[PDB]
């Protein structure tokens, strides 16, 4: 059965006005800004941006890739697809 989300989990993450996007749940570094309550730090592959999102916008990668893991025109998307498939746990700073 499913657990709660934890750092390292891979997802497609949904934000208004964008396609479901390859992403991961990030750790929060020591001394770094924490997300609001009930939100997770989401790192978007390809763009390398962070946003704070709740579970309603988080789709587990394995279950969802057949639907959401196809190339898209949007800036950073296809790079994102490579990263999530090939090195999802790397440092992208």
């Amino acid at each position: 059965m499913p657990h709660a989300f934890k750092p390292g989990d891979l997802v497609f993450a949904k934000m208004k006005g964008y396609p479901h996007w390859p992403a991961r749940i990030d750790d929060i570094a020591d001394g770094a800004v924490k997300p609001p309550p009930n939100k997770y730090p989401i790192f978007f592959f390809g763009t390398h941006e962070t946003a704070f999102l709740g579970p309603k916008d988080l789709f587990p990668y394995d279950k969802s890739k057949d639907k959401y893991g196809k190339p898209n025109k949007r800036k950073g998307f296809n790079e994102g697809l490579w990263e999530i498939q090939n090195n999802p746990h790397a440092s992208y700073s």
